[PDB]
C-alpha cells in the first residue's frame, strides 16, 4: 500500500465572486481536498479559492456537465 | 487577434496523468478545455466529452 502525499492548496474560499470578475477556472486535481476550484480574477491577476457552491459555477462549467 | 485559444483537441488522456483542469467558457470560444499534464508539464486541448471529466468535475462541486 504507497500512499501518495499531496498538499491541499485551498484551505480558504471565497463566496463573493461573480462570473465576470473571473478570467478562467482551474481544477486541481487533488479529490482528496474540500476545496479543489481556484479562480484566476481578471484585472488583478489574483489567484483565489473560491466557493464551490456558487450558482455560476455549474452554468459555467455548462456542457461537461448539462 | 485575440483567438480562441482550443482549435484541436485531444479524446485520449488518463485522469492519473492531469495535474488539473483549466477551465475558459468565453462568449465568442464557448466552453474550452485545457489539461495541464503530469508527466510533461504540457497543456493540452481535451474533448469535453471524455468519460472521466463529468465525474471530476461533480466530485469538486461537493
Amino acid at each position: 500500500p504507497v500512499s501518495l502525499s499531496y498538499r491541499c492548496p485551498c484551505r480558504f474560499f471565497e463566496s463573493h465572486v461573480a462570473r465576470a470578475n473571473v478570467k478562467h477556472l482551474k481544477i486541481l486535481n487533488t479529490p482528496n481536498c474540500a476545496l479543489q476550484i481556484v479562480a484566476r480574477l481578471k484585472n488583478n491577476n489574483r489567484q483565489v479559492c473560491i466557493d464551490p457552491k456558487l450558482k455560476w459555477i455549474q452554468e459555467y462549467l455548462e456542457k461537461a456537465l448539462n
